[PDB]
């Protein structure tokens, strides 16, 4: 069978907590009086959830409330709970019963965000160096905990230009890292799945999130939405073999004595690794340098072992410009 993998780092950070910490199922949920919060606007849908703008009348500030449309109820509560306080990590403040849907309303901070497809269309190298710094910074705080993300994507990373903000938020796919668990691979959006995913590998862990803000990355830089475009999670996995090609893709399923589903044999071709400066041209020139390419290339690799962890890539040459 497949050949087990553990992280590299923060291996058993859970193992040394007490029961609580990570059994979120036995949690119980301190309720606060959704009589505080007057809804404002619906801003969106999710799968899981409504989510509204809103006022909390005894302070008039704004918050978000997120109604949620079950484990998963206590489980992005308790990592919510276990994370708050943490370095640009949403803020949890308050959880209450919304008297219409009798489900449980987290309530955030609010967060001035600008829409990524119109953000990423204005930031400099010195604002994606910037960025991209504090949101390792969440990165490895939730890795450090015991957690991790697992749906990394630009509309999970909330950004106030204007006071040069950052929150990731969306913690309702997040996870605790344990040791040889084997995980649901139906994680994360499409486009920012990493190759643990789409070639069904389950003990992965939180190295995933660094595939996903490897793709990030790429499209930044490039200025290419998305990066690996495919049509489908098949699809998907041929977009990324055409650019670090099917030897290393071979590679690393071999490393984990994985099979490819059969039905890459008439999908997948051969294809060589790419250079990154295939991916340079003169409208996305300015956002390249050799500290970007090299970073992205130690983001985006299939072995997740191999990946650079949050903690490492908050050491990269790329971010030696961002003041500090």
């Amino acid at each position: 069978g497949p050949v087990p993998s553990r992280a590299r780092v923060y291996t058993d950070v859970n193992t040394h907590r007490p029961r609580e910490y990570w059994d979120y199922e036995s949690h119980v949920v301190e309720w606060g009086n959704q009589d505080d919060y007057q809804l404002v606007r619906k801003l969106g849908r999710g799968k899981y959830s409504e989510v509204f703008e809103a006022i909390n009348i005894t302070n008039n500030e704004k918050v978000v409330v997120k109604i949620l449309k079950k484990k998963k109820i206590k489980r992005e509560i308790k990592i919510l709970e276990n994370l708050r306080g943490g370095p640009n990590i949403i803020t949890l403040a308050d959880i209450v019963k919304d008297p219409v849907s009798r489900t449980p309303a987290l309530v955030f901070e609010h967060v001035n965000n600008t829409d990524f497809k119109q953000l990423y269309q204005t930031l400099t190298d010195y604002d994606i160096r910037f960025y991209m710094y504090e949101i390792l910074k969440a990165l490895d705080y939730a890795a450090s905990m015991g957690i991790m993300h697992r749906d990394v994507k630009p509309h999970n990373v909330m950004i106030d230009h204007e006071h040069r903000k950052l929150r990731l938020i969306d913690w309702g796919l997040a996870e605790f890292y344990h040791p040889g668990q084997e995980y649901n691979v139906r994680v994360a959006s499409r486009y920012f799945k990493g190759p643990e995913l789409l070639v069904d590998y389950q003990m992965y862990d939180y190295s995933l999130d660094m595939w996903s803000l490897g793709a990030m990355l790429a499209s930044m830089i490039f200025r290419k939405e998305p990066f690996f475009h495919g049509h489908d999670n098949y699809d998907q996995l041929v977009r990324i073999a055409k650019v670090l090609g099917t030897e290393d893709l071979y590679d690393y399923i071999d490393k984990y004595n994985i099979e490819l589903d059969p039905r890459f044999n008439d999908i997948l071709g051969r294809h060589s690794r790419k250079r990154w400066e295939r991916f340079v041209h003169s409208e996305n020139q300015h956002l390249v340098s050799p500290e970007a390419l090299d970073f992205l290339d130690k983001l985006l690799r299939y072995d997740h072992q191999s990946r650079l962890t949050a903690r490492e890539a908050m050491e990269h040459p790329y971010f030696y410009t961002v003041v500090k």
